[PDB]
């Protein structure tokens, strides 16, 4: 409905694409649609970030199966808040959300480490991808 | 976390792709991010549907500039409701949202027709696409001459 001194939407999309954004292997919205889970849930959002090459500086696979690390916990929480429109979201609430998945055997925390968790549900059968395959697509060593 | 008797997520994505779904030229979420509108707005959602090849059976460009038509008003409303978690969304409520855009000069309704509207804001400068370019990309067949 209006233009800025510099940069159209086409430019915006191209610039983000060049930064490897907007192409997660496992988009949360699509995954929620596939499972009919309704509104996006935290574990699905984490999978989207983990399969989005542009997010590797703040959340990444460790290379061991479905183990991952929140390199920058605050940034993960900020993005979750933005996606769900929850401005009060912070690491505190994020971590509580992660601990909630323990009992449900969806995500577990790695002992002896900090900020390292692991999906423990059968994502291979759900997604159709092995961790090794995703690591390869995302250049994880 | 679990498997269904048929089809993994990878298969689900592939099958939707073969139906020309999930690749709108103008994704609403992206446009909201670009414009800094926060939540998706109805006008942005309509642009998404209009640039999504798989939605042409219920909403499409007429071929006249930024004019479009709702072939299935309820389906447009149903999808809008799903995107905003408003299950009661119907054309009655959607049209109320469309009339709102009138005085805002965002979308006007074509006189003489019932389900035909037209974006009247400068989308060329905003999007970086001319209507002809988008029509070409979406294989649009105008209703006027054809």
């Amino acid at each position: 409905m209006n233009h800025k001194p510099k940069g159209t939407f086409k430019d915006y999309v191209r610039d983000r694409a060049d930064l490897n954004k907007d192409k997660p292997v496992i988009p949360a919205a699509a995954l929620a649609g596939y499972t009919g889970s309704g509104p996006i849930q935290l574990w699905q959002f984490l999978l989207e970030l983990l399969t989005d090459k542009s997010c590797q500086s703040f959340i990444s696979w460790t290379g061991d199966g479905w183990e991952f690390k929140l390199s920058d916990p605050d940034e993960v929480a900020r993005r979750w808040g933005k996606r769900k429109n929850k401005p009060k979201m912070n690491y505190e609430k994020l971590s509580r959300g992660l601990r909630y998945y323990y009992d449900k055997n969806i995500i577990h925390k790695t002992a002896g480490k900090r900020y390292v968790y692991r999906f423990v549900c059968d994502l291979q059968s759900l997604l159709g991808y092995t961790p090794e395959e995703l690591h390869a697509m995302l250049d994880v060593k």
